[PDB]
């Protein structure tokens, strides 16, 4: 009876109309992605747009398609789908203090503490155990693509920040364009990508964590990085960072992808890391 029957049923597929579009988020920064409220479960919602046929739906699509298959409690949960005409929605669970990045570097130190710290990198190592589960390459690990909810929850998003971040984070090497701090060797060298790339990105994001948002490798410009790394530099250990978690950085920093633990091994280091 109340199973479904009609020939163009999809469960995915959401009514518009439900959802009140509210004002953008991330000033501009994170692309057409908008504060919304899902009517009648008082639920409040993040709705990623695009106002027309700009011919960019083959992307968008792509986007809802591959987010159908992810389901993790680190991992940004899809709610819905508004694709039969424009304006197209990928609506998402909502996550009230946004990105990582600026999380960290706005919050108060006493209530985020080191042990919260922690806690939220657990949380992110998590994530990508399951994303190295289904064999899927995340290619842009960083703060910026995380994102807080409630409680210190943590998720691991891609907002497609490459071509909607201005400045000095995504440069041209070798002809190919990388968020340079975070991209492993071999990657900025063969423009190839692997989980045991992510696992270089992991220990970035670590460092991001241990000091609550600051810019890797500091001072240290752009088109020096893959020399000095080359040459065995590695960022030093941030201030308060226990010596384990420091040995994990270096971990995920070694220069033979080889030699870089697993996402699960990753995870089994912060089970044992005590006593
Ligand atoms: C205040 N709070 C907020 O501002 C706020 C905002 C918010 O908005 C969104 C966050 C993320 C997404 N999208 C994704 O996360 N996509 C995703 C994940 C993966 C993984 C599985 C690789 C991680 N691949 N792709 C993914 C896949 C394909 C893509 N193709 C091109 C472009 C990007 C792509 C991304 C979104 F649509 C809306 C949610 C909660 N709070
Ligand atoms: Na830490
Ligand atoms: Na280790």
């Amino acid at each position: 009876s109340m199973d479904p029957s009609s020939p163009n049923y999809d469960k995915w597929e959401m009514e518009r109309t439900d959802i009140t579009m509210k004002h953008k988020l991330g000033g501009g920064q994170y692309g057409e992605v908008y504060e919304g409220v899902w009517k009648k479960y008082s639920l409040t919602v993040a709705v990623k747009t695009l106002k027309e046929d700009t011919m960019e739906v083959e992307e968008f699509l792509k986007e809802a398609a591959v987010m159908k298959e992810i389901k993790h409690p680190n991992l940004v949960q899809l709610l819905g789908v508004c694709t039969r005409e424009p304006p197209f929605y990928i609506i998402t669970e909502f996550m009230t203090y946004g990105n990582l990045l600026d999380y960290l570097r706005e919050c108060n130190r006493q209530e985020v503490n080191a042990v919260v710290l922690l806690y939220m990198a657990t949380q992110i190592s998590s994530a990508m155990e399951y994303l190295e589960k289904k064999n899927f390459i995340h290619r842009d690990l960083a703060a910026r693509n995380c994102l807080v909810g409630e409680n210190h929850l943590v998720k691991v998003a891609d907002f497609g920040l490459s071509r909607l971040m201005t400045g000095d984070t995504y440069t041209a090497h070798a002809g190919a364009k990388f968020p340079i701090k975070w991209t492993a060797p071999e990657s900025l060298a063969y423009n190839k990508f692997s989980i045991k790339s992510d696992v270089w990105a992991f220990g970035v994001l670590l460092w991001e964590i241990a000091t609550y948002g600051m810019s890797p490798y500091p001072g240290i410009d752009l088109s020096q990085v893959y020399e000095l790394l080359e040459k065995d530099y590695r960022m030093e250990r941030p201030e308060g960072c226990p010596e384990k978690v420091y040995e994990l950085m270096r971990a995920c920093w070694q220069w033979n992808p080889s030699d870089r633990p697993s996402f699960a091994e990753i995870h089994q280091a912060f089970e044992t890391m005590f006593q």
